[PDB]
């Protein structure tokens, strides 16, 4: 078969070498896959992928890509998958291992010994002679050394995700906020407000902040920090930029406690720079789904509202966002895009925001440089197969030649016409359709207890739920093997996704599914949360669930 043609050869010359793989279209024999990549403007044929993950992540990657492969080439194995298999996963007969076209055994224990071990991943990538590695979420997905070492290999292995430079462009909290401010993204009042000068390596695009600028947002002494705190207004947070987890951080309610608490945080992470920031109160946590190709094009795929949290853990999330005014969320989308373009982002990513419904303002929190477990919420309302889009982007195919994206913008999916994603001109508004979310999706995190008792557990590590009473709901529970904290566990986590024509409908469908599920040997509190007046009226906040407890 033939396709409409895109010639991006000039643009290919500008791309950093780490984007280019070994099997480039120019020196490759004709084939369905090669023809597709070439005609669509891509540079490298990715026909074999190593999955540096397990559980639901590995299963989702395989199913999403194989579905795209089948729809596109009539052969769902056009792009092969190699799996990494720990003794724990092998012993549990994990589905992803059985699904993969091939697999390689790896050491057990915590993930630093396997799925998150960069050197091992690179070694296996070479041994398996793969074209690319997909990490997804968790494990080493956010480790810049992964794409860097993969590209340094003589096998020139591609990373299906953002480049190391993009991940590094957003360093500690201080450097990260300054970069955001340089991209004109509103940030929470802090000791560095106004500091927005960044340095971009004219050759690598790596974004950094010179020491003389970085220090502009740091405290020179406890007394200096107090002065900065007074200006910002109490309560504030004292934070050591090099702080780990919950160390090097202290909330200050009153001036009188500042100095003492400053030393407490400083002493936990000695020598670390310290910055002051206003304390976020009960508000909203919104996310913008970012998708970027290798040619500077960053777009948003609407967003998600994950305000309902417990101990900072997302429990209930929905897409698209509805609490914010349409134009205000569009501003969050645009700011996310500005940031993505600045750090040279590529692939899927999320920009998190703090949003106050009382005054309608929003503030940057962070950019998670990875695809998230709850991504199907966004996939459902946008119609975009995200793992397939990531794969095409990794092959060098531009945003406008990704079929699901063309469909989202109301274009003929077979056409090669350029798309103006910013709708800047009358011509663009004439040939394109502004994306509109299709329906609504509610996602709930669910937990289960399946103690390891010697008895052979139900085969597989991904237990799927096929609801008999609901038509718009799907869910799963997964055995947590080889985590960073637990190599195996009695507890099992998962998610349930429910679709509806609108917020009320998806909510209703979720409740119906949960009730059906509750007829099994957990989700009882979820049903109550979903049927509360506050949730129904959408008057919840980031502190809502914690206040109920
Ligand atoms: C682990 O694999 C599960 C994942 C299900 C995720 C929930 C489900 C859904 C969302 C909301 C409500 C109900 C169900 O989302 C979907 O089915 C949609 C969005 C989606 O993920 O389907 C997958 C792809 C075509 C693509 O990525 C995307 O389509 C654009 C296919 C491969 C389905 C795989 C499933 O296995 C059969």
């Amino acid at each position: 078969m033939e396709y409409e043609i895109t010639n991006y050869s000039e643009r290919h010359t500008e791309l950093p070498g780490h984007f280019i793989g070994l099997n480039t279209v120019d020196k490759l024999e004709e084939s369905p896959l090669r023809d597709f990549v070439k005609s669509h403007g891509g540079h490298t044929v990715i026909s074999k992928i190593l999955i540096a993950n397990n559980g639901i992540a590995a299963v989702k990657e395989i199913r999403s890509v194989r579905k795209w492969a089948y729809e596109t080439f009539g052969d769902d194995r056009t792009v092969q998958f190699v799996a990494m298999a720990t003794p724990e996963d092998l012993e549990a007969n994990a589905e992803y291992i059985r699904m993969a076209d091939q697999y390689i055994e790896v050491p057990g224990g915590t993930n630093n010994n396997n799925y998150a071990n960069v050197d091992l991943i690179v070694d296996i990538a070479e041994r398996a002679d793969v074209d690319a590695v997909w990490a997804g979420w968790g494990h080493a997905s956010e480790n810049p050394l992964l794409p860097e070492k993969l590209s340094q290999s003589k096998r020139k292995v591609i990373f299906i995700g953002p480049p190391g430079n993009a991940m590094r462009s957003l360093g500690d909290k201080i450097s990260s906020t300054i970069v955001a401010q340089s991209a004109k993204v509103p940030c929470i009042p802090w000791s560095g407000t106004g500091v927005d000068t960044v340095h971009v390596d004219e050759k690598t695009g790596l974004v950094s902040v010179d020491d003389d600028i970085y220090q502009k947002g740091c405290c020179t002494s406890p007394e200096d920090g107090l002065q900065k705190a007074k200006r910002i207004g109490f309560p504030v947070m004292i934070k050591a930029s090099e702080g780990g987890g919950g160390k090097g951080i202290r909330q200050v309610e009153r001036e009188e406690d500042f100095i003492a608490l400053y030393h407490q945080a400083a002493n936990e992470i000695p020598g670390s720079p310290i910055f002051i920031m206003k304390l976020a109160g009960r508000a909203r946590h919104l996310e913008v789904q970012l998708l970027a190709d290798q040619y500077g094009t960053n777009i948003s795929l609407f967003g998600r509202d994950c305000s309902v949290q417990r101990r900072h853990q997302k429990i209930i999330e929905e897409a698209p966002v509805t609490i914010a005014k349409a134009e205000t969320f569009h501003e969050m989308e645009k700011a996310a895009v500005r940031l993505g373009k600045l750090v040279g982002y590529v692939s899927a990513g999320t920009v998190e925001y703090l949003y106050s419904h009382d005054d309608g303002k929003f503030y940057f929190l962070e950019l998670n440089p990875r695809l998230q477990v709850e991504h199907p919420t966004t996939e459902m309302v946008s119609g975009v197969n995200l793992p397939a889009a990531q794969l095409q982007i990794a092959m060098g195919i531009p945003m406008h030649r990704i079929s699901d994206i063309r469909t989202l913008y109301g274009m003929n999916p077979h056409s090669a016409s350029e798309i103006d994603f910013e709708f800047k001109t009358q011509d663009a508004t004439k040939k394109q359709r502004r994306p509109i979310p299709k329906g609504h999706c509610t996602a709930c995190r669910i937990t289960s207890e399946d103690p390891n008792d010697g008895f052979k557990p139900s085969g597989g590590t991904l237990h799927e739920l096929n609801f008999r009473s609901s038509s718009n709901v799907w869910g799963y529970f997964s055995v947590g093997n080889n985590g960073n904290i637990h190599s195996f566990s009695d507890s099992q986590f998962g998610h349930i996704f429910a679709f509806g024509e609108n917020r009320q409908a998806s909510r209703k469908h979720m409740v119906v599914a949960l009730k059906e599920l509750s007829i099994r040997g957990t989700v009882e509190y979820l049903i109550k949360l979903l049927e509360t007046e506050d949730f129904e009226d959408n008057t919840i906040t980031t502190g809502w669930l914690d206040d109920l407890i």
